[PDB]
């Protein structure tokens, strides 16, 4: 679907279908307005009759009109007289592209100039929001369906703004195409199910990914690679498993070559059973997206290859399959990290944190200003914040406020949680330097608390993204693409761009 | 035990214990250094054979040396010379406690002031931590034992600072005092058993409390009455049970006429069963402590009234006991609640959340500044904090920052939690207006959400205290007393005191 | 540590540290009273300001003092003036090693003459407990550990008594030595994690120590001689591993040539996942203790050695690692055991049972007098029987009373239960001879049934050690070194030392 801006009045462009707002009491702003006297007033004729409220996201659809080039044109609700909150207009669009999705319309026109949207400038952030929204909504994932789908009519569609904000509603529109394109990316990844989607298989992705794009280099390292650095705890959680893992590094060089880079470390857990410390039966097919943290890295990745940002950014993709057998780590194994922290695991199934603190020794050699970690984490984070919003812990504040920042003005939020002292001593292990868990209270933070013990060499925050990577059920289930516009958007800031 | 200030010199004062402190250096601060050249080096001689490391907290007693008045000397630990942060400094203070309690001498003298703490200065916050350790830890609930403790020989304890910072030690004490007399207060009520403590017994204790004090006047609301107001959450919580729900009033007027008044509102749940959703059985003997929202309000009343604090503060104790039984309230019931909105009330466990739903539009009459209720909410908050971290909701970001303010000053930490609008939908309900319960994912902010839609008409912030107001085992098991630090310091600094 | 005993006075020794205990009433016994004369009156003199009150293991820490040869006076708590039991004597011993190994001295002398303990020798059972506590109480496993505690400054004690004494309390430090010491390698044995201890760690330990004696011959029977030999049952339980079974015999001559043997069999599960029938989680970790038979008799074994005791001893260790896997035994299988009995394998985590059955049959070919299998086999017995107590069952009264009197006077207590008849029938078959479950009722008992049924040909005796092995939770978690005190004692006995 491609995505353009053309500054022509709306009533002048022919197209299947155009799309205008209208308010509560039949209200027409400046550009609706247009339309209507280029329609010899046969809109605000039907409006009189009482079909369409108004209300955000509500729709009328209209077939050609006297004195208009639209074949169809299509009232979408705007509200009262007000400015729209982030997720109403996000519902507004989608509406809108619903509508268009059952349409034999091969182009669309949105000329919805005089929506406003709160806290949020009229070309940037306003379609900033509209063309994420739209281009993450016509995501298909229909490949293992032997039934081929209906393929879709929509394959244009034209935002009209006026002359002076042309530039930054372009802006707009290449950033979230990026994102968009990062989201899918992501989505394909952490869809896919787990007896496709291994540690091995990614490792062939990054690979090709390298040799696509002139800026990026690949290398993949092997169980035998990973045991030789001295990665004990990597190497456990893999170790059970007949697919062996894999660390795969990719490596942007996109700023000057003196330029401290960013690190992304993503947890790529492409099954977890639990390991020997197995899980229930029940819902343990969502357990495919516990690589899901690996997946937002490959989608930032893409969105700013295709954004050719002017940063150094390196990927680290800690990916492992969690299998029982019968050469499975045991509870109470004490291993060496590459750190040469020793860690009894008390449980198996906190395997996360495993694999990603002998990456984040291994992110060392980097010299990074910032390394951000991302992980389908804990269960305690759902409890914690459930679905909207992701879980983020760091040793550096000004780090965590770009994060939280980056998250408000992407409309991908994070919530900061604590990492306390006194949480520290929940770790404690008998026997090694630290066990694995921490008990049943404060779940997320204790996992946090874990994870800094090995990130001291530099700028670190750790994304929690347990309840904010899929949705378990409905018709929407599966992966959201998320934190990738939170991670680009604060690349984004980086890159002055 | 009695607590006074004075500025005289540690070598001088005569007294059983004197008490000063050792770094790892083997180091002495000025004080340890006096006292060291007022016994001719005998105390560097000790120390010399090399017992005390000097660790924080790790002691070494000594008795009459020549040169000093004192018949014992204390030494204490102080750590690696630096500031100490908080929780070190107040475990060298109870290790001292310890030792003295030990001790068969009626009376001690501190001579602490050369020990640092980390951003705190040397005589208000430094002491007001110390102060409230000391007499918190001289806590005894021993009244139902039939050997009960025969008194400890401790009944005084000297502190001593600088001519200067005398009368910044004292003010340390006088509010250290008042917050510690109220955590006693508020520990008694929730170590009580339920046979004992119950609603009615709640009301009693609040009637004495009227009659003790001036400035106070107490109302009692039976279950009559709160049924006549229309509290149809409140009522349908307390029916299943013999002993009938109370709404408590203690209206404290020390400030002008018509200044606003600050609110409290505690969850008084005497048992918690679960109700018809009854609790599994182990561990319930903890449901005593279900009340803790109401103990700590008494506590911090107790401490303003002893500071005569000018403010205006209105406690509501929403006081119910949660049984099973032939007229309780089933999963399912719609009720009506004072603020006309319906709840339909799915799980019978989340009961707190419904007496304080009323109680917070009971909270209008008053016209308040603020409004913040305290309640043992949720697991989830045990899940997301654990027990050193109180969580924090609101609907205004300054009185939110005002409490999270109090927190850190008071060494009594909470921490805001977001209550996003995504999370609201959770409580929908085909048949009321909401329901009790959002399902497992955000356990504490859906019970926030909940609650915020009866605080709409003012100033609110919520404190979810299940974590921290009470320890589950060990012979540390019992009631903590908070939040009644943050709750006073923060009054404090409403009055500017 | 060394431990010595002397005969001399005990103000006229020079040490770091005197150790004297002191009443309850402020009451010194002769040897008290001695020291304070000596020192004039100073020791009575701090005692008559009441801080110390003499309740068991309380302590006074008094430093150089007018009369005295020792840089320090310890004063130690004795209770009431009775005669102490075993538990309260080990308690005042244990506080009075806390002490001890936190001052800087490189020796100490225990002059505790006085003190009577319940039902026990003044020379011989008195020490024989003392010096076990002081010995096994310097145990430390840390080779986990990245940053160490530093070596203790105390290397030697020096036990007090009347020349009369001497040789006695000499033979009681040397019977706890050997007994701490083997209590030391079963508790390292033990603690090792299950990744390091495996069954063929385990074999290698035994070839070591059979070079480091000349008295003893080792061999290693593998997976496929323990098949050959037809162990059915010992085989199935070690095939889901990727780690192979191990029955390890080491062969002590200490008697004539013509002496029937001790036979000694240890469960050795290095690691118990369950296997098919898998475990939860929770706690898992403690199942490395799974080997503790085979480690108490690996302790036994060097005690023996110390102490060259004049016996023949044949110690059998059943080592396997219980995993699940593609070639793992199922619930429902069938196996042939040595004996040529069947056994239904109704539960794969009732697998002791298994490798121990076809073990005792084995230990047919060295004749016995006496077979006594050690297993840490059911969690019923700590349902029965505690953590104090351990549980034995056994086909002769004669043994099993022998080994009830040993853990008597070892203060390493057992307690037996029944194997009548009536139980057996729980055990039937539809298909096999047996099943190796008997349900929910009897737990212990039924794997008593179960074992005696290939115990036919000798007197034998079986002790569950589920609940006596290892210490759960807090800062003691860990191997115990029990039950090496009660087999080391059967032994004594059995060879009149
Ligand atoms: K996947
Ligand atoms: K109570
Ligand atoms: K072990
Ligand atoms: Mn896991
Ligand atoms: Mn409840
Ligand atoms: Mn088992
Ligand atoms: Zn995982
Ligand atoms: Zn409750
Ligand atoms: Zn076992």
């Amino acid at each position: 679907m491609e995505l353009v801006v053309k500054s022509v009045a709306a009533a002048s462009v022919k197209t299947a279908t155009l799309v205008i707002p209208v308010g509560e009491n039949r209200k027409l702003g400046a550009v609706a307005k247009a339309v209507d006297l280029a329609s010899e007033g046969a809109i605000s004729a039907v409006l009189k009759r009482g079909d369409l409220a108004g209300k955000p996201g509500q729709t009328l659809l209209l077939q050609n009109l006297q004195g208009l080039k639209a074949e169809r044109v299509l009232l979408v609700g705007s509200g009262k007289d007000e400015a729209l909150g982030d997720r109403t207009w996000r519902k507004l669009v989608a509406s809108v592209a619903g509508v268009l999705k059952g349409l034999n319309g091969a182009d669309a026109v949105l000329a919805l100039d005089d929506v406003a949207v709160n806290n949020r400038d009229a070309h940037y952030g306003k379609y900033r929001l509209l063309a994420e929204t739209l281009l993450d909504g016509e995501y298909v994932f229909d490949r293992f369906k032997s039934q081929k789908v209906e393929p879709r009519a929509l394959k244009k569609v034209t935002l009209l703004a006026d002359k002076a904000g042309q530039a930054e509603v372009e802006r707009a529109v290449k950033h979230a195409s990026a994102i968009a394109t990062g989201m899918a990316f992501t989505r394909d990844l952490g869809n896919l199910p787990p007896n496709l989607c291994h540690p091995s298989f990614l490792a062939e992705q990054a690979k090709e990914l390298g040799k696509a794009h002139k800026a990026l280099k690949v290398e993949v390292l092997d169980e035998k690679k990973i045991k030789d650095l001295g990665m004990g705890a990597f190497y456990a959680v893999g170790q059970g498993s007949d697919q062996p893992p894999r660390l795969i590094v990719l490596n942007y060089q996109g700023g000057k070559k003196a330029d401290k880079p960013f690190v992304l470390v993503g947890k790529g857990i492409t099954f977890d059973t639990g390991g020997i410390s197995l899980k229930p039966g029940a819902g343990m097919d969502e357990m495919k997206y516990d690589m899901c943290g690996a997946a937002s890295v490959f989608g930032t990745l893409r969105a700013v290859l295709e954004l050719q940002l002017p940063v150094n950014l390196v990927c680290l993709l800690a990916c492992a399959e969690n299998m029982p057998s019968g050469g499975a780590t045991r509870p109470g194994d004490i291993v060496t990290t590459m750190s040469g922290q020793t860690v009894e695991i008390l449980n198996t199934d906190a395997e996360g944190r495993l694999v990603l603190c002998d990456t984040l020794t291994y992110a060392e050699r980097f010299k990074p200003q910032a390394v951000i970690d991302i992980a389908t984490l804990t269960g305690a984070c759902i409890v914690a914040l459930g679905s909207h919003t992701t879980g983020l812990m760091g040793n550096n504040d000004d780090l965590v406020g770009q994060l939280l920042d980056a998250g408000k003005r992407a409309d991908d939020r994070a919530w900061q949680l604590p990492l306390f002292d006194e949480y520290q001593e929940q770790l404690d292990s008998p026997f090694a330097d630290m066990g694995n868990i921490g008990g049943p209270k404060a779940g997320t933070i204790t996992a946090g608390c874990f994870l800094s013990r090995f990130a001291k060499a530099y700028n670190w925050a750790h994304m929690d993204i347990a309840g904010t990577a899929w949705i378990s059920g409905g018709k929407d289930k599966g992966a959201t693409g998320r934190p990738v516009p939170l991670l680009t958007q604060y690349l984004l800031d980086r890159a002055g761009a």
